[PDB]
């Protein structure tokens, strides 16, 4: 289970439940009914039938209807094209994105004489060739590449299911992992590209003639020549990169596409961290190993951070979460020190709401604007709350003259202004003037500010 480790949903037929995704080409009978005829082992005999296909199939009222819609399988039925069409076009189409393991086509006359198979996983808008069949894969497919695979993603040109021989039930088929190869690393970019899928396509190229030249025949030649397809499977799967147990709906046997995601992901295919939960770095599941999203701890004074790599590298891969707008006047990375201004109670927890005081240090009398110590820490000389004063200021709040001093004005380095009190005519003992006026108390015959004259 997923609450023991890496999970994946189940993998399944993707035609199952989706058969009106699938269109094709060419078809026939689409509009009025148009005959054909089924050759045999080198035209030994040929019976022929009608193709009324306006009409979805039924067994007792509309026998010969062979509409795409035909190929999703669960008697006899089958999709079949246009008599002596040489470019017929099967494309279908997904939801969501999946994870594509194989595909599994058995045409009921010849397979295609030349094909190739295409994909998109940017949805219908960039296409990708898969692989190239053909019986001559020179003529056909001239440039493409025939003998083996230098890569797991080379593109060739197949030719082992494009031959005639197999008169009827013949196969054709595709593996996105070459079998010939091992898979070393799972979710890296190239075994990725394979497997994506949101747009499957099949091209038609060459129809077997057996010698007679379609090309302007009686339709006595042409009638017994066409792709017709009994049924196709395409195997694959959700991807949730270990963190899902099963795909919600985004009916039987039907392969979903939403990933109910867990571990703290989410996302269509859980790339993604639930939010808040950016401590570690997103990674899929391994093993026992869930790689769930971590949560982020701002102490309770956010519930908004991200994940940043070179932190986390820096920590020594321990954390990486940042809290984002710290609340309460809190600051740093986890919100655990307080804004200038504001300094940590001695007492409260680093979680209170109201951890931070406001400073009381009177601007004009301190240093540094009047920030405190932003919290206790001996060691160093830091005190929650203390102020620095200036040379001549001194209290709690540094709002007071140093004694000999005057004019506490914020618009001086060192606050206060000495008083100059002339030693000899002052009356010693105590402070020698007044704080404000800068005024010395004068022995008796003496007058004057500075008790000088
Ligand atoms: C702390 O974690 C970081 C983050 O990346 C890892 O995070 C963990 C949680 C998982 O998610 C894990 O899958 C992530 O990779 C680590 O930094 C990264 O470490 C990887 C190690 O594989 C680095 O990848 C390598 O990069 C070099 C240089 O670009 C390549 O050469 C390697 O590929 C080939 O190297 C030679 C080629 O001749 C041959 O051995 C093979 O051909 C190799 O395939 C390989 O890709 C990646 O660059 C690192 N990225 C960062 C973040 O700088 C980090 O190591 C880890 N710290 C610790 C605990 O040591
Ligand atoms: C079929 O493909 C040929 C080239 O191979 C092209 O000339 C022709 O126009 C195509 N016919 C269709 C599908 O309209």
């Amino acid at each position: 289970g997923c609450a023991e480790g890496s999970c994946y949903p189940a993998t399944g037929d993707l035609l199952i439940g989706r058969a009106q995704k699938l269109s094709v080409t060419s078809t026939c009978g689409l509009h009025k009914p148009e005959p054909y005829c089924i050759v045999s082992h080198l035209q030994e005999d040929k019976k022929c039938f009608i193709c009324d296909s306006r009409d979805p199939y039924h067994e007792t009222l509309n026998p010969d209807s062979h509409l795409i819609e035909n190929v999703v399988t669960t008697l006899k039925i089958w999709w079949q094209s246009e008599n002596g069409v040489e470019n017929v076009t099967i494309q279908l189409d997904l939801e969501a994105e999946f994870h594509f393991t194989h595909l599994i086509m058995t045409f009921k006359t010849f397979r295609p004489a030349a094909m190739l198979i295409e994909r998109s996983s940017d949805f219908g808008k960039a296409w990708g060739v898969y692989r190239y069949f053909a019986y001559d894969c020179e003529s056909s497919f001239p440039g493409i590449s025939t003998g083996p695979m230098k890569k797991v993603d080379d593109i060739i040109c197949d030719s082992r299911y494009s031959d005639i021989e197999p008169s009827t039930e013949g196969e054709v088929i595709f593996r996105a992992l070459d079998p010939a190869f091992k898979i070393e690393d799972p979710y890296s970019p190239r075994i990725q590209n394979l497997l994506k899928i949101t747009n499957l396509r099949i091209k038609f190229v060459k129809l077997h003639t057996l010698g007679d030249n379609l090309l302007d025949s009686r339709m006595e030649i042409r009638e017994k020549y066409y792709y017709a397809v009994y049924d196709m499977v395409v195997r694959g799967n959700c991807f949730c990169y270990g963190h899902a147990s099963e795909c919600a709906p985004v009916v039987e046997g039907m392969v979903h596409g939403h990933c109910m995601c867990r571990h703290n992901t989410k996302g269509l295919n859980c790339e993604l961290c639930m939010d808040f939960y950016h401590d570690l770095p997103w990674r899929p599941a391994e093993g026992r190993n869930s790689n769930a999203c971590k949560k982020c701890n701002c102490n309770e004074h956010s519930s908004s951070c991200h994940f940043d790599m070179a932190v986390f590298l820096a920590t020594g891969n321990v954390s990486g979460g940042v809290c984002d707008n710290c609340q309460h006047n809190t600051m740093g990375r986890n919100c655990e020190q307080c804004k200038p201004f504001y300094f940590q109670h001695p007492e409260r927890d680093i979680r209170d709401p109201n951890l931070c005081e406001p400073c009381t240090c009177d601007p004009a009398g301190s240093e540094n604007g009047g920030i405190c110590d932003g919290y206790t820490d001996f060691s160093v000389g830091l005190i929650a709350g203390q102020c620095r004063c200036k040379l001549h200021v001194e209290g709690e709040r540094c709002d007071v003259c140093k004694e000999g001093f005057y004019d506490l004005s914020a618009e001086d380095p060192y606050g206060c202004k000495s008083c100059a009190c002339n030693p000899l005519g002052t009356i010693p003992g105590g402070n020698p003037c007044d704080s404000e006026t800068g005024y010395c108390y004068c022995k008796r015959l003496v007058t004057g500010q500075r008790c000088d004259q």
